């Protein structure tokens, strides 16, 4: 029942949020030592990806994530027949907007089946965090 499954966040479907950061998009990639992330994360911004899951399980969430403020949160949603449901909302550690740090995100359960998954600026502070990648593993 053992699984793996790497997401890296600059391969999301779709961005959105409200903050005016001004980029072309709410949410931006770049590259740092190689690592390419997702920034310009504000409040209430959000990144959706969508997930083949073929083995049903309850998953742990690892996220590859920085944040440079304190009172950014990642919160992972799934997309319930057209009803965005909370999973995690998890801290991001301040330990600097390039320094990356395996960081646990939680668990959730994840059908056999095809997901979609957002994760979102849950935080108090207009800034919110950098993500390299997350690992959803069984
Ligand atoms: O004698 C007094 C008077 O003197 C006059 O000469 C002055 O004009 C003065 O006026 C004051 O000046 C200052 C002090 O009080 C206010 C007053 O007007 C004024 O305060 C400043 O106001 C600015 C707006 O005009 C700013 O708000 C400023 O705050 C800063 O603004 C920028 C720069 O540093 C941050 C700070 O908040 C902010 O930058 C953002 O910081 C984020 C972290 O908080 C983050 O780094 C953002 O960047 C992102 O970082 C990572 C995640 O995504 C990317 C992204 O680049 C990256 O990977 C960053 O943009 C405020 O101090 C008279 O009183
Ligand atoms: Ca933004
Ligand atoms: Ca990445
Ligand atoms: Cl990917
Ligand atoms: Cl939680
Ligand atoms: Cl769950």
């Amino acid at each position: 029942s053992t699984a793996s499954i790497a997401v890296e966040a600059e391969n999301f479907n779709a961005v959105g949020g409200t903050f005016s950061d001004g980029q072309a998009q709410p949410v931006s990639v770049y590259t740092v030592n190689g690592n390419t992330a997702i920034n310009y994360v504000n409040q209430g911004d959000y990144a959706d990806y969508t997930i083949a899951v073929a083995q049903a399980g309850n998953y742990t969430i690892s996220y590859q994530a920085g944040s440079g403020v304190t009172g950014g949160s990642i919160e992972f949603l799934v997309n319930e027949n057209g009803s965005w449901a909370s999973k995690t909302v998890t801290a991001v550690p301040n330990q600097g907007w390039d320094n990356f740090q395996p960081l646990n995100g939680g668990s959730v359960y994840l059908s056999a089946g095809t997901h979609q998954v957002r994760l979102h600026g849950a935080g108090s502070n207009n800034w919110q965090w950098n993500l390299d990648k997350f690992t959803l593993s069984n």
